[PDB]
């Protein structure tokens, strides 16, 4: 099956930022034809730790910017929703509606996304056990969702630290396609946080174990990003990472267990 | 004064709310030292299963809660799940409760603060004690003056919550702290036998109040049936924690 | 039942240190007649993180120093063993043989302690669940132990941090007398560690929940201690702490659940 | 060269050791690129239950292991539990293994190092990756030149271990790293279905070798019966990790 790569800047800092990242993602989509690329960016960071942190430029501006990326590069789109009313307007441009980690249990939000007819990708809550995502998928199917993804992004391990229990990949694969969030899994919640040095090794682990796609927030200059500055992957490094995981996936694939 | 927030997990009917409210009223008269706040949810918006009980709706719930406040003169608290609900709920709720999974949702917190009511945030199972400082800051920015942080356990491996009591003195630096005695012993995705021992610990350590979901017949509850405290055991636990608090309070750190 | 208070300097830094702490413990034993005091100190710190840290002055010197405390003040004694051969010599002076946390599963060590006829106190391993101490008690009884204690000293919570799950107290009480380690429970393993500011609040929690005794490492000047300098309680504060827990125990006692 | 440490958890008999050793020898001939080390314990000194199988003693175990090395020319490794055992075990053991619970016992580590043999320390379930630096330092101080650190999972809530793969690159800073594929999936006080997926992850991340307890009939094993890999599946897993390593090694960080 075509490998999925969801990538883009964490937040829609500006329409210019999106087009710049979109251009590179488009270039990579032309090279890696065996990969299905989906451009990602949030119109709002609704769960920042501090009230003083950057949130965004609003839904309207965000949807408009994402539409430009889709029209200019012909790339599929994904963004996250935070409250039920946002599903409808967002569904106008988003091919995949993303459900934030902390909201993976909010029934109305999941139902709102499912009835749009769009694909739905749920970030697995840091408090959730792998086997408990079965009911999350059940809610989505109940709501009309036909294309469902579950994204592994770490589990609470002590304070301000997340661990990736790779046993979750084959467990969740029992009821949905699985995506591995390479940048969210190395963040240190309320750290100041994150450790970029572990992004690559863990993504290699993900593809060796076996998943249906990877999720990576990428920015031209992570050091200057307005959100997740400690975990976003430098755009210049995206190509090499993708080539590497495709190579590891190929050699490991014959050993992937059947569900 | 010491705060005691109690009531059935969900508003299964205003009939249930009236039976529990009657008991809460009686204790309210017996323990004048304590401030009682009646609690119940008009919607269980985060059930694991799509087939579980959610409730009878916001309107039916506000009506029922309104009846309790009018029939017993008790303060009220209920939780909201999306920003638009803050305004209508603030009509009856003296304290607006923010669910644990939603403790980081800026708009929900701001919407609760805008109502001018007191706000009680359930500390997420994913949050470290010191990270609640920012939660308080958001509420203050939104105009909230009476802010509470409720300890309800922290993720400890899978399907288990542990109570790190170091959180009580840490959170007290920026807000009044409440201890959720029934939620802290639940096993996500609980053990009633640990409710009393841990609530005794909470008052020995020092808190500003306790939170307890209570039902006449927990086993018959439509939500949190495994952790809700039988209504008949409430008086005994309250008298017990008041006695322990009386003695231990001498040592609560400044 | 008489409340147990096990206290003393973490390590036998010198015979002079022991006698100084012993004098104060003796004074407190005369005041708090309802308490059973047991003087504690290790002749060897066999599990230090660094090879350069203080270990001790040997078993011989240690036993001799402890014997002096017992002869001079008439106080019961306890110290820990690290290998089976140490049980016999140590049993000559120790009323209670302590089993280190990391060694709570070492069958031969537990058996060696049990056959001495002395009481045995096992520090619960940071990796052990409360219900798994049932087999630890079974091993000790199998080995001849008639007086057994289980000591709560925290559980691994993420890296370099320990949490105290107070549910362990009533669980372990099902098969043995329970002791709460007030100083070990606030240490940050490999922290540099520990947080002395939490010693008092947590010990209050312990007695409110209900335990059979408390364990506290105390030193005249913790800041200058050769081991556990970040968690040992200043000797001057011991009296107040004991009075406080006795008061809280009394008021909470009528509510202690029956096993 | 890449290291593969494998053998039955316990020396249930030298008869068992010979059957497994025969298979390990065959793979040794098939995979010349890999260095095989036969492993088995002469004593399970940390069983949860006093009524569980421990073994036939040190002497019987050393004898059995001695037979494997002589009959197959395979290197040997076994674990010690108390300092006095280092010397007698060093007679046959090329690598002395230190149990996870005992990774902080200074005298045991020093005794292992004094023998002049290589030392492999199982990382305690209570240890953070960076704290193994001090473990290595103790061994170096004791005269050890060939030092290995084995990842075998970390305490995650109760009766569960999680493998934090960030540990591999962190520990590689001061020692050769081995991944225990069978111990990492056990549930203290396991799931065989996760052995292969996680070992694939280990080689994709990058390690210096793998550790696997294997038995002809795991279900009939006297120890770790729930995690031991069936002997017949060993060749397939080895070929698989060698292929993955061949491709992924290009990306192992310096």
């Amino acid at each position: 099956e075509k490998f999925l790569v969801i990538a883009g800047p964490c937040a829609i800092e500006s329409e210019e930022l999106l087009l710049k990242v979109g251009e590179e993602i488009k270039r990579l989509s032309e090279k890696f034809k065996e990969v299905e690329f989906v451009f990602k960016s949030s119109f709002d960071k609704a769960n920042r730790s501090s009230i003083h942190s950057f949130r965004g430029h609003g839904l309207e501006y965000g949807v408009k910017a994402l539409r430009k990326v889709k029209e200019e590069f012909g790339l599929k789109i994904t963004t996250d929703i935070h409250e039920s009313w946002q599903a409808e307007p967002v569904a106008e441009v988003a091919d995949i509606i993303q459900i934030p980690a902390f909201l993976c249990r909010q029934t109305d939000l999941l139902l709102a996304a499912a009835k749009t007819g769009r694909a739905v990708n749920v970030k697995k809550g840091q408090f959730l056990a792998p086997w408990d995502t079965k009911n999350v998928v059940e809610k989505l199917k109940f709501g009309g969702a036909k294309e469902i993804y579950l994204t592994e992004r770490g589990t609470t391990f002590g304070y301000n630290n997340l661990v990736v229990d790779f046993r979750s990949l084959p467990i969740m694969k029992q009821w949905a396609k699985v995506i591995y969030d390479a940048t969210g899994s190395v963040q240190l919640p309320g750290g100041l946080g994150g450790m970029r040095e572990f992004i690559f090794p863990l993504i290699r682990a993900a593809v060796a174990v076996g998943c249906d796609g990877v999720f990576m927030e990428t920015h031209p200059e992570p050091e200057k990003a307005l959100s997740d500055a400690s975990t976003q992957l430098p755009l210049s490094q995206l190509e090499g990472i993708i080539e590497a995981i495709l190579e590891i996936r190929e050699v490991a694939s014959k050993y992937y267990e059947t569900i």
